[PDB]
């Protein structure tokens, strides 16, 4: 018989909090977890809004109902209790993200857009200068014009362009990043524009990979279904974080396993918490919290 809890929290930073949820959801012996926390500028949807779609499809499910949900963060969630449930997202797990970097498969992320192109061209050379092994993914969330797009290249040194793995979304439009990209020589990766409608997974010289981060696409299967489409194309597909608890961050650290086997995931993010909760990452020193002192809603 269906039994099930629904959670709620906030986690203080190093975003003040970040706010989410978590839902239980029972069968029997039988239990499964997933975390719903949709993303302030990125998710579409609220916390509050989440929340309430949330403890309606709960109480559904619980009445026998067979409804998936369609809201991305709450479907995400959702997905992972039941595949939990039902044993289908393995334990396994090597929990090593890429690590999140400033200045200093050797993999390693740093993200672009935040200060002027040619710094960040800057760095990047030095970089790639300093270590010669080292591969780079670089995040721009769409930050520049085609003009800041040729500054951002132009202090990169062109014999160290093969180690920028890709460079996610670039430019402003889809037309203009692939323009940077046969350009530059420097690969770059789709991530927003997976979530546009009409996306297609499509050949296209320049592009080598896509970012995929669950909590702003929808469920499970479909993460499943946007990795092989990936992977069928040739293309590497990374497992990113939307800034999860360490719970959430964990289940992304097995889907990464399980279907990106040969992709370290872009899981670098619990450090900017404060506690972890429920479930631990491997290797943190951040206190956890307990199930039991969470604000429970259903």
């Amino acid at each position: 018989m269906r039994s099930a809890q629904v959670y709620r929290w906030q986690i203080p930073m190093d975003l003040k909090t970040r706010d989410g949820l978590y839902v239980c959801l029972r069968e029997g012996e039988r239990e499964g977890w997933g975390e719903i926390s949709p993303l302030p500028g990125f998710s579409q949807e609220t916390w509050e809004e989440a929340q309430s779609v949330l403890l309606a499809w709960v109480n559904n499910w619980l009445a026998g109902d067979c409804e998936l949900p369609q809201m991305p963060s709450v479907a995400f969630g959702v997905s992972c209790a039941l595949a939990e449930l039902t044993d289908t997202l393995p334990q396994a797990a090597n929990y090593r993200a890429a690590p999140l970097c400033n200045g200093d498969e050797k993999v390693a992320k740093v993200k672009v857009g935040l200060y002027e192109a040619v710094r960040d061209g800057m760095v990047v050379n030095l970089l790639l200068e300093a270590i010669p092994d080292l591969h780079l993914r670089l995040d721009a969330n769409r930050a520049w014009t085609p003009l800041k797009g040729q500054q951002f290249a132009k202090y990169v040194n062109p014999d160290y362009r093969d180690r920028i793995a890709f460079l996610e979304e670039p430019c402003k439009t889809r037309d203009d990043s692939r323009a940077f990209a046969r350009e530059t020589g420097i690969a770059i990766a789709w991530d927003e524009s997976l979530r546009e409608p009409d996306f297609a997974f499509v050949a296209e010289e320049g592009v080598r990979a896509v970012v995929i981060k669950p909590t702003l696409t929808g469920s499970l299967e479909k993460v499943r279904e946007q990795v092989q489409a990936a992977h069928a194309l040739g293309l590497t597909a990374v497992i990113s974080s939307s800034i999860e608890s360490s719970l959430g961050l964990t289940q992304l650290a097995r889907i990464a396993a399980w279907l990106t086997p040969d992709t370290i995931p872009g899981l670098d993010t619990l450090d900017l918490m404060q506690a972890q909760q429920v479930r631990r990452w491997p290797g943190s020193t951040l206190p956890v919290v307990e199930v039991d002192a969470l604000e429970r809603l259903l």
